[PDB]
C-alpha cells in the first residue's frame, strides 16, 4: 500500500551506527524489502535497514518495496555516503549516527609554489546529505561542488581566500576561511 | 520553493530521446539546476534534462535544485538506466522514449550439458524504471532481480521452465517461459 515514512538521503562516518526508514500506513501489516539499487539486499525484509556499525562499501542507492496483499509501492531513493575520517576530526561525533548538519574536515591555510598540487577538503555529515559549493574572494567556483577542491598545477592567478558552503534544507554552515599564498 | 514535478526514475535504449522533468511551483520565476550525483551539470539550468540520443555513459542518479530568492529545494533522485542492445530489438520502440513498460530482450531456450554456462536476459523499458524477478517452475529465484541471470557451471538440477517478472507500479508483463533442458 501507500508510503508515510521515505528514507532520508544521508552523510555519515565509518564506524558509525546508521538506520535508513520506509514506513507503510498499513504497518506492521505489510511487507518489506530493501535493495541496493537492484540488489536485493538479504534479510532487509524490515520497515528500518540498519547498518550497525558502517564502512565505505555501505556507501550507495537504496530503495523500499512495501507490498500490502494486492498492492507493491516502491520508496524514494535514499543516498548513502560515508566518509572515512581519522578519530582526530571525530570530536562532537559519538558511534551513533545523528542527523545534525556538521563539518568534520576543515580546509587549511597554505604557501605553495606555482607548480605545486594544492588540496582543498571539507567534510560534513547530516540528514538529508549535505551540499557543497567552494568560494574564492566571495564568489562561488564555477562547478566546485563535491568535498574536495583540487588544483593540480598552480600558477600566481590561484591566490586568494577560499571557503565551503555546506548545505542543505534544514541548515548551512560555511567552512574557516582560508589563505592560500602563491609564492616562492 | 516548493516542488510541483519530481524527475520519474526510467530505462531506456541508447540512442533514444529522453527526458528528466523537474518543476516549481514558482515556474518560470525560479533557478533549476541539475546535477549527476554531486557533479553540477554544466548548462542544466533548465526545468528539464535532455539527451538528444542518451548514451550508456549518460546512466546514473540525477537531481534537481530549485531556488527561489530566499529557499532552496532538491527534488527526488531519478535513476536513469541505459540499455544497449541491437536493432533487431528496436522493434515497437521509436527514437523517442516512451513511459510504457515492455520488454525488448526476451530469455531463450536451450539444451546445455553439465558444466555449461546457462545465460537468461530479459531487457525491459519504461517509466517509471521496471523491476526484475526471475522464476523457475512457480517460484521465484531468491533474490534474482537483474536482466541477467546467470548460471556458471550447470548441474542436471538447474533444468526446468524459466521466466522474468518485470514490474513497476502501473504495469507488468511476464517474459516467454523458456525451457531449459540440461543432459548430454
Ligand atoms: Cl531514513
Ligand atoms: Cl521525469
Amino acid at each position: 500500500s501507500k508510503i508515510t515514512v521515505n528514507p532520508e538521503s544521508k552523510a555519515v562516518l565509518a564506524g558509525q551506527f546508521v538506520k535508513l526508514c520506509c514506513r507503510a500506513t498499513g504497518h506492521p501489516f505489510v511487507q518489506y524489502q530493501w535493495f541496493k539499487m537492484n540488489k536485493e539486499i538479504p534479510n532487509g525484509n524490515t520497515s528500518e535497514l540498519i547498518f550497525n556499525a558502517v564502512h565505505v562499501k555501505d556507501a550507495g542507492f537504496y530503495v523500499c518495496r512495501v507490498n500490502n496483499n494486492f498492492t507493491f509501492e516502491f520508496s524514494q531513493w535514499s543516498q548513502l555516503d560515508v566518509c572515512d575520517i581519522p578519530e582526530s576530526f571525530q570530536r562532537s561525533v559519538d558511534g551513533v549516527s545523528e542527523s545534525k548538519l556538521q563539518i568534520c574536515v576543515e580546509p587549511t591555510s597554505q604557501k605553495l609554489m606555482p607548480g605545486s598540487t594544492l588540496v582543498l577538503q571539507c567534510v560534513a555529515v547530516g540528514s538529508p546529505i549535505p551540499h557543497y559549493q567552494w568560494f574564492k574572494n566571495e564568489l562561488p567556483l564555477t562547478h566546485e561542488t563535491k568535498k574536495l577542491y583540487m588544483v593540480p598545477y598552480v600558477d600566481l592567478e590561484h591566490q586568494g581566500t577560499y571557503w565551503c558552503h555546506v548545505y542543505n534544507d534544514r541548515d548551512s554552515q560555511d567552512s574557516k576561511k582560508v589563505e592560500i599564498i602563491i609564492d616562492e
